């Protein structure tokens, strides 16, 4: 057990790795899956909502009392609300007026503040209004698909701490599910650094393969396919993409939870499903390792676990 | 190399991320005239909630008793953060889990619940828990299924003195505690924690905190109450009676705002049990003063509960 924090900030990273037992085949590689869910705000974003907002004090943009905006309701939104929180600072949140009641009520429990955006404008919408703070009322916003910051701490932190969790192991492949890009391009740097054959394979939605060069569609995977590449994605990174669709990565998420006790979002259920094929592939004996970006509890009202 | 926090090498299952979790020092929501207060953050358990921690004792000590083998079943009549932890230990272990509550149960939950593969068995509406219960003996007898009983099982308040306990007592070397207080549902938490903190510290307070509109152990009558996880409506026999030293009475709107203050200034966003123990640990951190430390728990996370009114 750790000693007293003065900040909840400080518990951010240092999240554990378990073994997978039972979805995967005795015959196939072994299969790591590394718990992002653990950090306090409940999701890997906490690492780069900490990076932006840290980096930005750094470089003087912004000082405790400050406002930030960020067009986002999902992951990265509950991460800047809770860093913000913990930090001392306003967070401002544009949003299309259609996003769900339960999902306000979590960013304003941390005090932040909600712009709602017409709903036909949908995400376009959002980032509109926040270009708007920014360019016209000074907000600091912290741009989480075009911010080094992003990529960066995962090069710091995430990645090595699965460096240390597999000192003396060789890891054969490492794959993550592409939202913002960070977190594969910032893991991938060290890992092929520290394992010069290890295999970086990038996870996407069947259903929007925009780094396989298919076309951006609706899909299913929350917290995947941003239906562009975004710039914090070093697309040189990975060596391979693994396709998941939408009822492939639900009915994963189900098995894990009922079968290995590990109860996370659909991305997750996706990173699963692509590690298990790569471990068939790699064979016995081999060692594959995943993230899951967030739990399963932030998802009882979608289709998920209904 | 060097710019990371230290990271615990790859365990066999996830039951073995129990325990071990961390303490936060209150910065706003105290005055600095006023004692220290910390929280330990039992919602960091990977299954949600402080609940990982019985769930997984009463478990281990039925195989380690021979009562249960994987493949059996489990039975409990509950619905909250027991029923989450034993689904989540049950899923981690090989066990089939089956619980009753009344039909009023969120269909969040029961979704929750099910993800781990637990069945519900849900009893008339109108009879409430007594209907839960008796639908459990009913099948506890029937199929032989082993029962924990998380208000009787003393797996319960003996794993916080196992683990609980002597994780504060290394978080705190070299420090005095000056009184801990944590709410009552089962009873476990304030016994076990309470038992292995006296013994180090000699003067140490040990203060239950239960509900205003449920004061069972100040001899009221039990009640309807907003402070879920606590006031069970009666004395836990998993409660050792002798434990605390005083009692603190909170009420529903007390700690519900509570809760509220600690997200929005320490970013700490938890349960409403959360708050009723932190509110209690101020009023005890503003009567003994500044210099003096007092710790609680935080049971559970704020997400849990966004569809009640704590956070709309």
């Amino acid at each position: 057990a750790q000693k007293p924090v003065d900040n909840i900030t400080q518990i951010i990273g240092g999240t554990p790795v378990v073994k997978l037992r039972n979805v995967v085949d005795d015959n196939a590689a072994d299969v790591y899956v590394k718990l992002e869910y653990q950090n306090p705000g409940g999701s890997v974003k906490d690492r780069i909502a900490l990076a932006m907002i840290e980096k930005a004090e750094r470089e003087g943009k912004i000082k405790p009392g400050d406002t930030i905006v960020e067009p986002t309701s999902g992951n990265t939104g509950i991460g800047l609300a809770f860093v913000c929180a913990a930090k001392g600072y306003k967070a401002v949140f544009t949003m299309p007026e259609t996003m769900s009641q339960e999902r306000r009520n979590l960013l304003k429990a941390y005090g932040a503040e909600l712009v709602l955006t017409p709903g036909s404008e949908a995400m376009k919408g959002a980032i509109k209004k926040a270009k708007e703070l920014k360019e016209e009322h000074g907000y600091f916003e912290p741009q989480q698909f075009e911010n080094p910051a992003n990529p960066e701490v995962h090069e710091l932190t995430t990645g090595p701490e699965l460096l240390q969790q597999f000192e003396g192991k060789t890891i054969d492949a490492f794959l993550a599910g592409v939202g913002t890009g960070g977190t594969l391009s910032g893991v991938g740097k060290v890992l092929k650094k520290e394992y010069p054959n290890i295999e970086i394979v990038a996870i996407e939605p069947e259903a929007s393969p925009v780094l396989s060069g298919g076309e951006p569609g609706p899909h299913k995977l929350q917290g995947l396919g941003a239906g562009f590449i975004p710039g914090t994605l070093n697309t040189e990174i990975y060596d391979s993409i693994i396709k998941v669709g939408n009822d492939t990565a639900m009915e994963m998420s189900r098995r894990v939870a009922k079968e290995e006790g590990i109860l996370a979002g659909i991305s997750s259920g996706a990173a699963i499903y692509a590690a298990i094929q790569k471990a068939k592939e790699l064979g016995k004996g081999k060692t594959v390792v995943t993230v899951l970006p967030s739990n399963g509890e932030r998802y009882l009202s979608t289709p998920l676990y209904s």
